[PDB]
């Protein structure tokens, strides 16, 4: 059923294992989710941006997945808005339902990102809903985040979980050479919070997706993502929230583009979006299983 | 708000309007078709076909209808089940919560059409919910409808509409050579019964819109729809809901086809579906101007 955000992660953190975190901007994108889920047993934080509740009408991104805890009802789902960027914008999405916010000044100076997300905290913990924030700035490898900041700013805030950055960044092109990322500075994160953590940018761009999308005419030039066993590393590293949106995308638009390119006749949409669906279902499935959140219902 | 279909049609039918009934298969379609009722000012047919319903399942399907309807009350919209082929069909439609259900039954023999419709009017009825049934073969130019048929039809189901078939068929490829209906049965049918009639097969393949498919790569070799003065004599001669399917999805599928082609990395679904939107919409505002639905709230 739909729950509140820490209830998903503080099992996760308990066990050692990572809990794909799925933006959706559409049905489409929201039943091939939750068709995941219920095959893999696992469940599931349900995304939405700013962007997306602005593209669907909070509403209806609440009312969606509303419809689809009912669908599915032993699945545990949390709805949780992606980079809230405001306190208007996590009391608007606290109001409308949604289970876990993520408040994101992480630009801001030190203490004016702990006031804001103390002032978040505040208000969602009043409404049963869990809080996200984040430390230090997601690009590869100051600059990723500083240990102790983590230590006091999660003391003082009481945040439910934190993204620190630890040198992934977000859409296709995390890395110029090799994948890198500051495990020990995760552990040592991991060590003083004793909290469940974030990774953003965590997508993988997958050899198989990569390759649907370019067979279909796509350009991917000098893409790359996290590798699985980064991902594994992670996990095993304290990360129990994996924010996945762009592999999403990159295998439902393959397919969308292959339709498009052989058949100049077709215009039955759902001919576009039920192969495109079952190619999100799999990544999202194959995602579930090497996070270790599979059969975890 | 969501109103019974006779609600809307006897509207139609007394002050000589027809309303556009317009198909939907998931979030951008049905988003679109609400924001053209909007700006128009006009009353909404918002319809699922059997297929659309096992795409979207039921659940979402009146789901998504009832937010939209909370996001836009002042809108008069019925709910209405396209071609239901079963008592089953058409029962299951009405426990969900549509307002309005057809009964195709057209291909059996008169009296089997009869019974089987009779049957679904006393279920539905008995909910508030309206029904439309339908007589003849849906082809070009036996087959089209018999009024005196329908004058025993209507009189004995208590049916609250009906689709007699004129010369319209579904699809882009109505018509070879020029496009020709039969008004003058149109007429007899509607003196006989007097009731609000329902035009099927009614996509007009607009120029613009064969223009963006055809420039997107499309192809579209042959198709004919219905043209604009043909619908505006089939108002004038009693009809008031007018089914439209095809029109949007060749106007949604040109957009997303055409950004598919214009940038080969972009894989953003907003990206593809807002321009997919907007075409659709704009296709319904001109067909709600078109019929006189226009400002009838
Ligand atoms: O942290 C996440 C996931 O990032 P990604 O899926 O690109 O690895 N996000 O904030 C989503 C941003 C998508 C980039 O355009
Ligand atoms: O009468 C219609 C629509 O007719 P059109 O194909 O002219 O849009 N419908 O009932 C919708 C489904 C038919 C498939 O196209
Ligand atoms: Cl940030
Ligand atoms: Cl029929
Ligand atoms: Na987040
Ligand atoms: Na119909
Ligand atoms: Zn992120
Ligand atoms: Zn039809």
């Amino acid at each position: 059923m739909l729950v509140k955000g820490n209830e998903i992660l503080l099992k996760a953190h308990k066990e050692g294992y990572g809990v794909g975190a799925f933006n959706f901007v559409n049905f489409e994108m929201l039943n091939a989710i939750f068709e995941a889920g219920n095959e893999e047993n696992s469940p599931l934080f349900i995304q939405a941006s700013e962007g997306a509740i602005k593209y669907m009408g909070i509403d209806m991104a609440v009312g969606m997945v509303k419809i689809m805890c009912e669908r599915y009802p032993h699945i545990p789902v949390a709805l949780h808005l992606d980079h809230g960027t405001t306190f208007e914008s996590c009391e608007k999405a606290v109001k409308a339902g949604f289970t876990s916010v993520m408040i994101d000044a992480s630009h801001h100076a030190f203490e004016e990102n702990l006031e804001l997300t103390s002032k978040v905290v505040k208000m969602a913990h009043n409404a049963g809903v869990s809080v996200e924030a984040e430390l230090g700035r997601l690009m590869g490898i100051a600059v990723l985040v500083n240990p102790k900041e983590a230590e006091q700013f999660v003391k003082e805030s009481q945040v439910d979980y934190l993204a620190p950055a630890i040198g992934t960044s977000h859409g296709a092109f995390k890395f110029k050479g090799e994948p890198k990322l500051d495990f020990e500075r995760l552990q040592e994160v991991k060590r003083l919070t004793n909290i469940p953590l974030v990774l953003h940018g965590a997508s993988a761009i997958p050899d198989n997706v990569r390759k649907s999308y370019l067979d279909a005419g796509g350009d991917l030039k000098g893409s790359k993502g996290v590798p699985f066993e980064f991902l594994q590393e992670s996990v095993k590293g304290g990360i129990n929230k994996v924010n996945t949106d762009t592999d999403l995308r990159i295998a439902f638009i393959a397919e969308v583009r292959k339709v498009a390119n052989e058949d100049k006749s077709q215009f039955d949409l759902r001919k576009f979006f039920s192969p495109a669906q079952l190619a999100l279902k799999n990544v999202v499935k194959e995602r579930m299983k090497l996070l270790g959140s599979a059969n975890k219902i």
